[PDB]
């Protein structure tokens, strides 16, 4: 099966892919309004993360990466496409490339009923908030920067308005 | 996290670990009571896989995996201890050397709840239907001569009876 990455998984590469593609979704828009305790903030100083949300005018570059077929014999692991702030389902998902025909991935998202689901907010805080932040991965800027460094080596800033954005809003605070 | 490989993983090494232990686990017991239609065998023409059953004088070789540290910083995967005839707990495993101490490890397991379970019968039936069984994966025989020659690689036959017993049937059919 694909699964689509909207986050991380586009420049943390480390990880086994039998295939992948550049390429968008639709009917979501990405937006840094999940909390981060266990990677890029901690409880107490959390920071912040993507989070796909429903826009019918959304688009969502990224990238779509092919699971290996499982090792173990001996047991079926299942998908469940219902569950506790976390969703799992699928969409279209449209090559950059017009050579492939679009296809269906995986996409696993965290709800508003997820606990660590903070919310939209005003973009001056959430940069600053990013600022500050820290956590087992590594520092919430470098982050940042890796998504929005990352997805314009993929299109025009005009893809994501509210990433670059707060890149940019960043930096200034890294300014001054 | 660890988990404990009692089969396919064993042998069927081409996966990521970032380390792995010899060693065995107790209280349960390795069995072929499970039913295989996605791997060994098809629909209407089941093969059979080994499952693990508690047994109080029990004991199961195997080998403990060391999982790598998941990439995606997005979502919270998580660990379902409870479900569905598949059931997830930990257990203390034993390394063969001693010079490593008894650690927990992750067991997966399918129950006789699942749908696929086959259930106990007599030994000179389950080498048959082993026998006759081939699957996505593979023939059902050569997944059991991998899991002993795989065994006896690591302990003396008398680790355990059930599997060096179906693989002699088996060897002996395969002379028939």
């Amino acid at each position: 099966m694909w699964v689509f990455g909207y986050g991380s998984l586009i420049w943390k590469v480390d990880f086994p892919y039998q295939d992948k593609l550049v390429g968008y979704i639709t009917n979501y828009s990405r937006r840094f309004w999940q909390g981060s305790t266990d990677h890029r903030g901690v409880p107490g100083k959390p920071g912040r993360v993507v989070t796909l949300v429903e826009d019918p005018a959304g688009c969502v570059w990224g990238v779509a990466y092919r699971l290996p077929v499982g090792k173990e014999e001996e047991v079926k692991a299942y998908l469940d496409f219902g569950k506790g702030g976390y969703r799992t389902t699928t969409v279209i998902f449209y090559p950059k490339d017009p050579t492939t025909k679009p296809f269906s991935v995986l996409l696993y998202i965290g709800t508003c009923d997820n606990p660590d689901y903070l919310g939209p907010a005003p973009l001056e805080d959430i940069a600053e908030q990013i600022f500050n932040a820290a956590g087992p991965s590594g520092r919430n800027t470098e982050y940042l920067f890796e998504l929005a460094n990352s997805i314009r080596n993929l299109v025009p800033e005009e893809a994501d308005e509210h990433l670059f954005a707060l890149e940019k809003l960043v930096k200034e605070r890294l300014e001054g």
